[PDB]
């Protein structure tokens, strides 16, 4: 009717993700004391022209709402340069991560490691994963002498390095285009409850409007090409509505699985679930058919040497 891809003998058809689709991007600082009180708290150095790359994007994409989520201990002056971004570029929006809910997407640590202890001693000893059961035993242990009600939001939060990026990526992306309407901001040209959003690594830069998307399902994500290899990647995810079911199909790996991975059981094993790429199909035949492919999307160069 509007497109068609094929894998593993199944068809799907290519759904429209609209000229309004809003981007996202994506800023957790560690350290905002490294930036100037007064300056806007997003890394932009020549090696790294992050706040340079997401401008550059506002600016092509001017119909389009511009998604930064933040987060960290940023000073008050730092919170107002943000504050002044919003208004040089009015499709620009930033939302506080701390403003957001995610509480329907939590389940704790107890139930997920109860429920692997019965399911691993339901297996005879001839299968059982003896290493996998004393760990996941030890882990619930340390969490009822330590923080009982810990769960999955509480246990990301602390984490450190890009684990919790990823974590908290994935749970906007399933709220999609409704966490720009959550966290209060105006005049969202033509954002609707329950449309999709699309994520950009603040690395990449656009170069020339997306215009619109056509995608297996209404999902593509990133395939990164290393030397000779490639991987499927979460630089890039592009939904066309919220609680997409690849994506929530990587929630209830995380919800099942005693030590999941936002990035290789949130995305990747998402996606490899709900399309059927099992581990007898074709990883290569796969990354071409989900990939995420256009003109205007630009790698980034700072990165390379001879």
């Amino acid at each position: 009717s509007s497109g068609s891809a094929n894998f593993a003998g199944v068809e799907y058809p290519l759904l429209p993700l609209d000229q309004h689709t809003p981007l996202l991007f994506q800023w957790f600082e560690r350290n905002p004391s490294r930036f100037g009180e007064n300056q806007i708290p997003i890394i932009n150095t020549q090696q790294n022209p992050y706040l340079n790359n997401i401008i550059n994007a506002a600016i092509i994409e001017k119909e389009r709402t511009i998604g930064v989520l933040v987060d960290g201990n940023f000073s008050a002056g730092q919170k107002k340069a943000l504050a002044k971004l919003e208004k040089q570029y009015e499709n620009i929006k930033v939302i506080y991560n701390s403003d957001l809910d995610y509480s329907m997407y939590d389940k704790k640590l107890s139930d997920i490691y109860l429920e692997n202890i019965a399911k691993i001693e339901a297996q005879p000893a001839n299968v059982r994963d003896e290493y996998l059961l004393g760990e996941i035993k030890k882990s619930l242990n340390e969490v009822l002498k330590n923080n009982p009600e810990e769960s999955l939001v509480s246990s990301h939060d602390k984490r450190l390095g890009h684990v919790r990026f990823d974590f908290y990526r994935n749970l906007f992306l399933l709220k999609g285009s409704n966490a720009f309407l959550e966290a209060g901001k105006h005049g969202c040209h033509h954002l609707q409850p329950g449309g999709g959003c699309i994520y950009l690594d603040a690395d990449m830069l656009l170069t020339g409007k997306l215009g619109t998307l056509y995608l297996p399902d209404g999902i593509a994500v990133h395939v990164s090409r290393k030397g000779n290899s490639m991987s499927l990647e979460n630089g890039i995810i592009a939904v066309n509505r919220s609680e997409h079911p690849a994506l929530k199909k990587g929630l209830e790996i995380m919800h099942s699985k005693p030590y999941g991975d936002p990035y290789i059981d949130g995305v990747c094993g998402g996606l490899r679930h709900y399309f059927n790429c099992s581990i007898r199909h074709n990883y290569e035949e796969f990354c071409n058919f989900i990939e995420f492919k256009h003109e205007h999307i630009f790698m980034d160069t700072s990165s390379l040497t001879i």
